[PDB]
């Protein structure tokens, strides 16, 4: 799975790093990196978010984390400050993720790395559009899960050199997945009904399981990219 352990392994940490965790959210990435690096900046849009991240991170005894508010994107850091920028399961909320990518490039040291983890859309446009429509019905704040090719273009355009791209698939349990976003029973019925009526190709693509007329599970893709800012 695209888990934290896999991220940590791919990171190939040296122990001296200053890390920026973009859209830290519940703080899990900063939490994981903290013991193995010099310093972490946990960065997100509001104080409420940073309070929650801090409760979790300080709960595990990590004390070299600095909490900083702002926008991914338009980041209030100096050029060439970080060895690592991380961003996990967050970029699909960004309204202008190309700006986050260029800002990540800017605030990285030369030879530094971006580690980016997110859900991804198929190259096939119909499946792309469908996957994303479904994501947004379930989470109104979803902007876009981009194609792997979209990310390759954004990274190159910003000057990053991709080193590694790892792809993963996960089976989502529809009811649980919905309930994490507090979707109404009515909205869950509507979304299941919408998915269930799609033709066979869609069920085959997303390994859709229907039990007793309701969507039970489907399978999505995610990625982990390690991209270098050149020396």
């Amino acid at each position: 799975g695209s888990d934290l352990a896999k991220l940590m392994q791919i990171a190939a940490l040296k122990g001296n790093e200053e890390v920026l965790d973009v859209a830290t959210g519940g703080g899990h990435v900063a939490n994981a990196f903290a013991p193995f690096v010099k310093k972490v900046v946990a960065f997100d849009l509001t104080e409420d978010i940073l309070k929650v991240a801090r409760a979790f991170i300080e709960g595990n005894g990590h004390q070299q984390v600095e909490y900083v508010q702002g926008d991914a994107e338009q980041m209030p850091f100096t050029d060439e400050r970080f060895h690592i920028v991380t961003c996990r399961i967050a970029a699909h909320h960004f309204p202008n993720p190309a700006s986050f990518v260029s800002e990540a490039y800017r605030v990285l040291k030369k030879g530094g790395q971006l580690l980016l983890v997110d859900n991804s859309a198929p190259e096939n446009d119909a499946f792309d559009v469908f996957y994303n429509y479904v994501e947004k019905e379930r989470d109104y704040s979803h902007h876009r899960a981009w194609k792997k090719s979209d990310w390759l273009k954004m990274l190159e355009e910003a000057g990053f050199e991709l080193e590694e791209l790892h792809c993963f698939h996960k089976t989502f349990i529809f009811e649980d997945w919905c309930d994490r976003m507090n979707v109404t029973t009515e909205k869950k019925q509507e979304l299941s009904d919408f998915i269930k009526s799609k033709p066979t190709e869609y069920y085959q693509k997303f390994k859709i399981v229907v039990e007793d007329g309701r969507v039970y599970s489907f399978r999505g893709e995610s990625i982990l990219m390690k991209a270098r800012k050149p020396t």
